[PDB]
C-alpha cells in the first residue's frame, strides 16, 4: 500500500543551514489567531523573512509574539485586486480567511506568481487550477475535502488514500489530507502516509501551525515535495514529544512551534 514517510527519509532530506522571503495571507477580524499560529510556524521553519498580509486590526495582535515578522497591511484583501509586485520564495493563503469570492480572487492573483503556493482553510474551494511551474499545495481537513470534491466525509474516511491520490491527479495539485494518518498525495502519482502525530492535534489551530510550517520549509528545502513531507512529519513529531510528559488533551497549537526547535534538532 501507501508507504510511510519515515524518519530515514526525513533525516536524508532535511536541509543543513539567502533563505527566502515568504508571504502569509491570513487572519481576519473574527479569526485573527490563525495568522499568529501560521506566522509562528513559518518563522520557526527555516525561512529568511516573513511578510504577513493580514487585516489592519490583526497586525497589533501578532507583533508582541512574533516581532520578527513584517507586514503588508490588508494584504489578502489587496491581493484580490492585483497581481503581486513583490517576489516571494513561497506563499500561503487561507488560514483565518473567510470562504468568499474575494479570497478566491486573491488566490487567482497569487497563482500567477512563480513559486509554490499553499491553500488552506478559507482559500479551499471547489475549483480548478491553472498550469504553472510552481506546485499548488492544498491542506484540507475531511470536511474541506468534501467542499472541494463533493465526496461525502463518511465515504472519504473509508478510502482516504484512494480519494486523495485520485483528486491530486485530477486537479494536478499536491493534497495534504489531514487526519489520524495524514495522506500526502502528489500530482505525479507519488503518495505517502504520515506516521507521526496523535489525538493532541485534534484541536482548533493545529492546522494553522502546519500551514505555517509548510510555508517555512518550502523556503529552506530545494525540493518542495520534501518540504511538505518533512513539515507534516515534524508537525506530528512535536505532538508526540508533547505527550511524553503532558496529557494529549491539553496541547495548544502554538506550543507545537515552541517544541519544533528541539524536535528538529533530533533529526539533524
Amino acid at each position: 500500500n501507501v508507504p510511510f514517510w519515515t524518519e530515514e527519509h526525513v533525516r536524508a532530506t532535511l536541509p543543513e543551514r539567502t533563505y527566502g522571503t515568504a508571504l502569509l495571507l491570513a487572519g481576519s477580524d473574527d479569526m485573527p489567531g490563525a495568522a499568529l499560529l501560521a506566522g509562528l510556524g513559518a518563522m520557526r521553519s527555516g525561512l529568511g523573512k516573513l511578510v504577513i498580509g493580514t487585516s489592519e486590526n490583526v497586525i497589533p495582535l501578532i507583533v508582541p509574539v512574533l516581532p520578527e515578522a513584517t507586514y503588508w497591511r490588508d494584504g489578502w484583501k489587496k491581493a484580490a485586486d492585483a497581481q503581486l509586485e513583490e517576489t516571494y520564495r513561497a506563499i500561503a493563503i487561507g488560514p483565518g480567511l473567510p470562504q468568499t469570492e474575494s479570497v478566491q480572487q486573491a488566490v487567482d492573483h497569487v497563482l500567477t506568481a512563480d513559486c509554490p503556493v499553499i491553500l488552506d482553510a478559507g482559500a479551499l474551494a471547489k475549483r480548478t487550477y491553472p498550469k504553472r511551474e510552481g506546485p499548488v499545495i492544498l491542506t484540507p481537513h475531511p470536511g474541506e475535502f468534501f467542499r472541494m470534491t463533493g465526496v461525502p466525509v463518511n465515504e472519504l474516511q473509508k478510502k482516504r488514500a484512494e480519494y486523495a491520490k485520485e483528486w491530486a491527479a485530477q486537479l494536478q495539485t499536491v493534497i495534504v489530507l489531514k487526519g489520524n494518518q495524514t495522506v500526502i498525495a502528489f500530482p505525479d502519482g507519488d503518495c505517502w502516509l504520515n506516521p507521526t502525530g496523535n489525538g493532541a492535534l485534534a484541536k482548533g489551530g493545529t492546522g494553522d501551525t502546519l500551514t505555517g510550517m509548510i510555508l517555512g520549509m518550502l523556503c529552506c528545502h530545494e525540493d518542495p515535495k520534501h518540504a511538505v513531507l518533512n513539515a507534516v512529519y515534524l508537525h506530528g513529531a512535536c505532538a508526540e514529544l508533547w505527550t511524553d510528559e503532558h496529557s494529549a488533551h491539553t496541547l495548544l497549537a502554538h506550543e507545537l512551534s515552541d517544541i519544533l526547535p528541539r524536535v528538529w534538532k533530533r533529526f539533524e
